[PDB]
């Protein structure tokens, strides 16, 4: 169609499939291996990244050009990994991914949203769809095409550390809440087909429903580990997600670190290649967990030969390397050189990445847009998040016995009201794991507003405030305080290092929370990951709100506790009475929750 140098492929006006097929034919074998091989930014360089013909980076948890750095600054990083990219022969831009998972989290400045399962509690799929198309822009802010998200593991046991990752126990409420995908990546046109990928162009990014499958299932909640559980339990738990995430459109699956009823998923062909491509009719891209290949073998990384046989015969399309990317090119090279992994299978994985490329406009948009730098934590992306963490918010108890005044909506004008706990002037603590590092930080690390900030921007003028983190009884009753507001719970985690199996709050919390309720009326709120051994915090409060993680955005915690708003959220969790009942689900046999899932007080606007 016109120039005698014209190329199909580059050709933004024909048929995906056409431009797919175009460029497919085109390649070498260095540059089909080149499209499914993705590396971290920490091992990349215009050469590596040239000479290897690479697909794809990414930055894991924690990966930043600094400390700090300007929406700008992430522009400038990846258009210059971009600008190698496209002076291969090709010139087949790369995507850039990045986990994206309550807002542009690795990213000093951006919004940081709830986690899922405050936003579980929400029971409301069009606000996290609105999370999603917010989230998209902070992600385009940087210059970056592709979040790591959704999350849509069912955790059915809170002792996993990545539990505050999962919407609900509930896979329905789960499935409700795929409406991340259209807000990523763009509502797909009325007439689209189930499992076709989807992104509708440069202030959108592709999304990734992960991790694939029974990710929440992994006894006694290990990680890692193994999901134990018949094909019904399967398909009627940990799968359905992956439908609505198929009818969504969705871009890219990633393959759980899990097994199967001892299978690895990174080696289990019949779910990859036999349900999720074959049934389901998945034509997005398959990628690999960090290093997941590796840990298809026990030690981890002792066959890597086997790694990348195992997981390339079962269907993966791109491998997270992340680091080692000349020993996975080397390998997977040789594999094919032998006949081992036959062309068939390396032309479908690159078709794959192709289409998603082509689909989302990359070959049109390669680089980043320098005016939506200031995308990145946007007021109305802050009042997004302020809307979600109020309405995450459950409300567990609010009077002591049944016929005491309601302590909530406490009043913003009173002479003098304490603010105390560890979580109360903490920015860290309240927005949780991957949130600037991987584990999440403690402190001020990033643009936000703490619970003690929301207090003092929430009260009358004449309500004198007074912060003590862990103050003891004397204080509290010498004080001439009116009420008080308690903030405690855990720490970061991802149970990669996190860890605590007895689910018990640190102290001083629960000491705190004691101390302070002895002295005047208080308010506990309750920051944690998922349920926690609550009874002696129950035991001594007026009111406790669980406010799970609720991101950057604090004044949506004030806006309940002083009734700008009601309180509507209900438990996405069952709260067991104790550790020992675990696992414990909404169905078992069993079941004698402390409270049942679906439980949230409320309160009326003053
Ligand atoms: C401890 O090593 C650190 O692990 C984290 C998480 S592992 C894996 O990472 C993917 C890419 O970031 C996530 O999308 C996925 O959900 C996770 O299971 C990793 O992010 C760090 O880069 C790594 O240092
Ligand atoms: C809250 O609203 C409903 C009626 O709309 C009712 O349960 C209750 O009496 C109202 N007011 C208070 C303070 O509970």
């Amino acid at each position: 169609h016109h120039a005698a140098d014209y190329v199909l492929y580059k050709d933004a006006t024909k048929p995906v499939e056409d431009r797919v097929a175009d460029l497919l034919g085109r390649m070498t074998l260095a540059e089909k291996i080149g499209q499914m091989t993705q590396i971290e930014r920490l091992v990349a360089t215009p050469d590596v990244l040239r000479d290897n013909f690479i697909g794809s980076l990414l930055s894991g948890g924690g990966s930043v050009p600094r400390k700090g750095a300007t929406a700008k600054e992430w522009q400038d990083m990846v258009d210059g990994f971009q600008k190698a990219c496209m002076s291969t022969r090709l010139g087949i831009p790369m995507i850039y991914g990045i986990d994206a998972v309550h807002g542009q989290n690795n990213v000093y400045g951006a919004t940081i949203f709830p986690h899922n399962v405050g936003l579980g509690a929400t029971r409301d799929p069009y606000l996290v769809k609105r999370i999603g198309e917010a989230t998209a822009l902070e992600v385009r802010a940087t210059g970056i095409q592709y979040a790591f998200a959704p999350c849509i593991a069912v955790c059915r046991d809170p002792r996993w550390g990545r539990c505050y990752e999962s919407y609900s126990e509930d896979r329905r409420i789960v499935q409700s809440m795929t409406e991340l995908i259209p807000g990523l990546q763009g509502d797909v046109p009325k007439d689209f087909t189930s499992g076709m990928p989807f992104v509708a162009g440069k202030n959108k990014v592709a999304a990734c429903a992960k991790h694939f499958v029974g990710d929440g299932g992994t006894v006694d909640g290990i990680n890692e580990n193994n999901t134990i559980i018949n094909r019904e339990g399967l398909m009627n738990i940990h799968m359905p997600a992956y439908k609505n995430a198929m009818d969504k459109g969705v871009s890219t699956v990633m393959i759980s670190y899990s097994s199967w009823n001892g299978v690895k998923m990174h080696a289990n062909q019949d779910l990859v290649t036999g349900y999720l491509k074959d049934t389901l009719k998945f034509k997005g891209f398959v990628i690999s967990d960090w290093e997941g290949i590796d840990r298809i073998t026990t030690p981890a990384g002792s066959d890597y030969s086997y790694s990348v046989k195992a997981s390339i015969l079962a269907g993966l399309d791109m491998i997270m390397v992340p680091n080692k990317y000349q020993q996975f090119i080397s390998i997977l090279t040789g594999h094919v050189n032998g006949g081992v992994i036959p062309m068939s299978r390396i032309d479908d994985a690159v078709t794959r990445i192709l289409r998603v490329k082509f689909t989302m406009g990359l070959f049109e948009n390669p680089y980043a847009d320098p005016a939506m730098a200031e995308q990145l934590g946007k007021q109305e992306h802050r009042d997004l998040a302020r809307e979600a963490a109020r309405k995450s918010l459950v409300l567990l108890k609010n009077g002591k016995t049944s016929t005491d005044a309601p302590l909530l909506p406490l009043p913003k004008k009173a002479p003098k009201i304490l603010v105390a706990g560890s979580h109360a002037d903490n920015l860290g603590y309240q927005c949780g794991g991957w949130t600037i590092e991987y584990q999440g930080d403690t402190g001020r690390t990033t643009v936000g507003t703490t619970i003690l900030e929301a207090v003092k921007a929430a009260v009358d003028p004449s309500t004198v405030v007074v912060f003590a983190e862990n103050p003891d009884a004397e204080f509290v009753k010498s004080g001439g305080f009116s009420y008080a507001i308690v903030a405690v719970g855990e720490h970061p985690y991802t149970e990669t290092k996190g860890d605590n199996l007895n689910l018990t709050i640190p102290e001083p919390g629960l000491s705190t929370v004691q101390a302070v309720c002895g002295g005047v009326r208080c308010a506990t709120v309750l920051i944690s990951g998922r349920p926690v051994v609550v009874q002696p915090l129950l035991a001594a409060s007026d009111a406790l709100v669980a406010a799970w993680l609720p991101g950057s955005e604090g004044q949506g915690v004030t806006d309940a506790l002083f009734g700008d708003f009601g309180f509507t959220g209900r438990l996405p969790r069952t709260w067991f009475k104790s550790v020992d009942q675990l696992p414990m689900n909404v169905g078992d046999a069993h079941y004698d929750p402390l409270f049942r899932l679906g439980y949230g007080l409320t309160t009326n606007a003053t």
